[PDB]
């Protein structure tokens, strides 16, 4: 539970200060995530200051980090507006940005410092909310956008977009003010949510493809085997090169309840047979077999985008730009092959790469994995049975544009979250006394530390993750 009447409270307190340098006229400095979370929430600014005729200018990074506020402060604009990060870097935004006016709309645990008065935070997590699971960063951009004006809720998709792209709905469902934004789109029409399989593949891709790049969860003896996949759909009676979409809802329950028995007969945790079927949010704005029909689809199209630095056309995207939908359609093929080879990958090197502690595994891929792949390795890493699921999982590579640095990203599960982890302040106690940057969510952290440091962060990671038990 949270407090949504103080959240918002809060979203009209940012309001109120934006209003303040928009009447000046003030170029608002848009700094946003290169997820599909990152990506929706600059659009949803885009849109909402395009409806009160402001100027803005959007930078899709990757974090915020030390080099990037020092070059931030010097540049020209009067208010900033971080959007899906920020959270984590506020200590560094008050002394690097304080002499101008910041707005943080980013739903990441934030580090406790007291926050300067021109510097407003505005996080859900302060009211109640869950990390991951109440709202995303779209969310609070939607929350945001709504306030300043009533017409913002035709942008309830584009948020709902990004809250699968940070899978806000991992375990089935959505949670949160997150069904308030669905109720939002529901009384619109734009926005339908369904009881469909939660699987990557609903538009655009045939169904034995879909059932075999099924990675949360996996179904045991078909993923990553098409063939298999199209021999277990044939012999029970589905055309294999059929879309989803392409299904009656005959069709869909009886599959529906194959799967299921299939995960039961192979032994799955009851856990991923929960998450298997659940909420599917699809667009009626937007035919059937288009991949912006669905939402997972959507944040697939804009995370390839965001892949190849090319995050504000994927904002162009979401705006209904279609030529740089055509071009974002030609980013999504590479976008998952390279996904299917990081798993090939794992498969092959984790029992002679993995250092195992007591309390987490630590891989080191160098430069086998792209550094933006490494949360999906290691969630990859739990999926497929490769790491104990009470044990967190960190995969780190090194950074595209530093080999000095290492990229790390720390997943686990709910059932070692009962027993006292919590990656992200593991992370970020243990990135101080390697001279790195940490932080992120309980169940899943971010962390850049230099190359050098790796063999001791391996030791004080293990030892930091053994004090938080109990
Ligand atoms: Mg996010």
């Amino acid at each position: 539970h949270m407090d949504k009447e103080g959240f918002l409270n809060k979203v009209r307190e940012a309001v109120d200060v934006v209003k303040l340098h928009i009447e000046l006229g003030h170029t608002i400095r848009i700094i946003s995530h290169r997820d599909a979370d990152g990506i929706t929430s600059a659009a949803i600014l885009a849109k909402a200051l395009g409806r009160e005729g402001a100027s803005f200018h959007i930078s899709i990074v990757k974090q915020v980090s030390e080099d990037l506020l020092r070059e931030l402060k010097d540049e020209d604009y009067k208010i900033f507006i971080f959007s899906d990060l920020g959270s984590g870097s506020l200590s560094l935004i008050k002394e690097y940005l304080k002499e101008k006016t910041v707005i943080i709309l980013d739903h990441h645990p934030p580090e406790n410092v007291k926050l300067e008065e021109k510097h407003i935070l505005v996080n859900p997590v302060q009211f109640g909310a869950n990390s991951v699971r109440d709202l995303s960063g779209s969310g609070v951009t939607y929350f945001f956008a709504r306030e300043l004006n009533e017409k913002n809720r035709d942008l309830a998709y584009i948020a709902i977009v990004g809250a699968v792209g940070d899978m806000q709905e991992n375990d089935g469902v959505f949670h949160g003010m997150n069904l308030d934004i669905i109720e939002d789109g529901k009384s619109l029409g734009i926005l339908e949510v369904k009881k469909e399989l939660r699987l990557f593949g609903r538009e655009t891709r045939p169904l034995y493809q879909m059932l075999a790049y099924a990675t949360n969860p996996e179904i045991p003896e078909v993923t990553g085997d098409e063939r298999k996949a199209i021999e277990w759909l044939k012999n029970k009676g589905f055309n294999p090169e059929k879309k989803y979409w392409e299904l009656s809802e005959e069709e869909k329950k009886k599959l529906h309840d194959f799967l299921i028995i299939h995960m039961i007969k192979h032994g799955a945790g009851k856990e991923d047979i929960d998450r298997l079927i659940g909420d599917v949010v699809i667009s009626p704005l937007y035919p059937e077999g288009d991949p912006r029909h669905e939402a997972r689809e959507f944040a697939t199209l804009l995370n390839a985008t965001g892949r190849l630095n090319l995050g504000n056309l994927g904002v162009a995207v979401c705006l209904g730009d279609e030529e740089a939908f055509r071009k974002a359609l030609k980013m999504v093929e590479d976008y998952k092959r390279e996904q299917i080879e990081a798993r090939k990958w794992l498969l092959q090197n984790w029992n002679s790469e993995v250092w195992e502690g007591d309390h987490v595994y630590v891989l080191y891929v160098g430069k086998s994995i792209r550094d933006t792949l490494v949360g999906i390795a290691a969630s990859m890493a739990i999926n497929a049975g490769l790491a104990d699921p009470e044990k967190p999982v960190i995969v780190f590579a090194d950074t595209d544009e530093d080999p000095n640095l290492l990229k790390g990203s720390a997943r686990t599960t709910e059932r070692a979250l009962a027993k006292g982890y919590n990656l992200g302040e593991a992370l970020r106690k243990a990135a101080e006394l390697v001279n790195g940057e940490g932080g992120g969510h309980a169940i899943a952290a971010g962390i850049r530390i230099p190359r050098a440091r790796l063999a001791e962060f391996r030791k004080l990671i293990d030892k930091i993750l053994g004090e938080q038990v109990s």
